[PDB]
């Protein structure tokens, strides 16, 4: 059910993505990653179409951040925020964070060295339903992902679409 | 002249980037590249639309050499290999390096404290300015290298394009 990734660039460090579906306390959640009562980034599932967009922006994140040269105040904003077609950070976190009212998160968190993450508990702070990340295409959604980084109608692979994103978060 | 940028993210470290027309002595200045007796770079303007190409590389390579992640030998080549979009680093320097029957050369240096009248000095050819780069760019060149689209479109769409596929070059 979980995503595990190594990065190839920072073997040291391990990327998870974990999908939740029919999530009734969104509210709360958005308020612990707001104060900080919470482990990784909450991101909204909706605007999403292959975890391997959420890789590229973590090894982006993970990198500016041995570089010591983070766009933002912490590791989980900074994957979030490379989301974002743009360099506005307030409007970044609005679109690609959670809100409210969604009713599926997907979380995403790094490891290395000592620090490991308590899935377990993690998990259980969710008042919903984790599905495996096979599942993203159907909570996905192709209209909005082509509007946020406006993107060609033209319909393309997975692969020619992840470049076209890739490409936008690259040159903001 | 010369024109000079700081990068991204290191606002310490200076780009420099040198022209020269009607060069006589490419294939020395090639032998002498590898050696290390000579700084910089050395690049094929032919498939230079703009100098931005060059910052994205330039950035790309500090950015790696700041953690010792370079795919590259050395910090001169790291940056010819960021111009190419394909993998293979000998392919790469062969079309964006420069070769024994040029006459055409671009320097590209970092600091963070090279001289330059000597560099100069190396090499047998006239200094012009890099307004000039439109009139020796290769454009049906360009477009094979980076696969765009026949249909003419503006410098800044096709720079666009050629800074896509940069961009979307190992990204993992």
């Amino acid at each position: 059910m979980q995503l595990t990734h190594q990065l190839d660039l920072f073997p040291e460090c391990r990327v998870t993505l974990l999908l939740f579906k029919d999530v009734k306390n969104a509210g709360d959640l958005r308020r612990k990653a707001m104060e900080g009562t919470i482990d990784g980034s909450l991101i909204n599932p909706t605007v999403i179409v292959d975890p391997f967009q959420i890789l590229v922006a973590a090894n982006k994140a993970v990198h500016l951040y041995k570089l010591g040269k983070m766009k933002t105040r912490t590791l989980s904003t900074e994957i979030i925020f490379n989301l974002s077609p743009n360099n506005n950070i307030s409007e970044a976190l609005k679109k690609f964070g959670i809100s409210a009212n969604d009713t599926s998160i997907l979380i995403v968190y790094i490891e290395e060295g000592e620090k490991q993450i308590n899935q377990e508990y993690l998990i259980s702070q969710v008042e919903g339903h984790q599905v495996s990340l096979k599942n993203l295409p159907e909570i996905m959604n192709i209209t909005e992902v082509k509007k946020i980084y406006k993107l060609s109608s033209q319909e393309e692979s997975i692969g020619t679409l992840l470049d076209a994103i890739i490409c936008r978060m690259s040159t903001k």
